[PDB]
Order: C-alpha cells, then structure tokens, then sequence
C-alpha cells in the first residue's frame, strides 16, 4: 500500500506512534517519507546482504527473520514479510522497540539525516487527527 501523508499520520497516531519515547508524530511520518516514500512494500538490499523492510525500512540483520541474512538476530520475533502488510500494526511495535533500545530515532538513518532538527510538525499539516 501507498500511504497518503495524511492517511499515515492518522494511522501512526491510532498505533500509539505520536510522542512514543517523546518523538511527536510528524517525526515518524518524516522518518516513513525519506525510508519507504510511504510504500509498505519498499524493500532495500544492503551490501552486508541484510535487507531494509517496509513503511519504516526496518533491518533484517537486527530486528525480523528473512531466513538469508546469515549471522542475524530476530529482536522483533517476526517475519520480515510482515513489516511489508498494509496493516502497518507490525512496522510500529517493532519500530517502538527499536526506539527504546537506546540511540532513539537515530536507528533511522533517513530520520538522522533528514528530519532530526527540522520543522517536523510541517508533516502532519491539514491532517484531522
Ligand atoms: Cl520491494
Ligand atoms: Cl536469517
Ligand atoms: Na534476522
Ligand atoms: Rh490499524
């Protein structure tokens, strides 16, 4: 699924995302733009052979099992496959324990490089909420 802007705001916001460890919504839906352009089919192979998974490009070498990351670790216990659903229920609990573990957003590269330190209320502008 292509999530508006909007839509994903909404979406974010009803799976508990806004100010999750104190980063407000429009983080989140700044960090799914510059990750997935807001596609939860978005896939990124990396060089380590790890791949990037859904809204949220979350990383197989840490956090789901694709059954061919060789050495990795499954922090989430889920299947990669399901960070790729139009529910986007599975994106958020994961993303929630990768934001508590101790570097916050940073975990997101887009986030850190893109977002961190810009108006990110801009984001959810217009969005009934
Ligand atoms: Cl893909
Ligand atoms: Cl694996
Ligand atoms: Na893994
Ligand atoms: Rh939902």
């Amino acid at each position: 699924k292509v999530f508006g802007r909007c839509e994903l705001a909404a979406a974010m916001k009803r799976h508990g995302l806004d100010n999750y460890r104190g980063y407000s919504l429009g983080n989140w839906v700044c960090a799914a733009k510059f990750e997935s352009n807001f596609n939860t089919q978005a896939t990124n192979r990396n060089t380590d052979g790890s791949t990037d998974y859904g809204i949220l490009q979350i990383n197989s070498r840490w956090w789901c099992n694709d059954g061919r990351t060789p050495g990795s670790r499954n922090l989430c216990n889920i299947p990669c496959s399901a960070l790729l659903s139009s529910d986007i229920t599975a994106s958020v609990n994961c993303a929630k324990k990768i934001v508590s573990d101790g570097n916050g957003m940073n975990a997101w590269v887009a986030w850190r490089n893109r977002c961190k330190g810009t108006d990110v209320q801009a984001w959810i502008r217009g969005c009934r909420l």
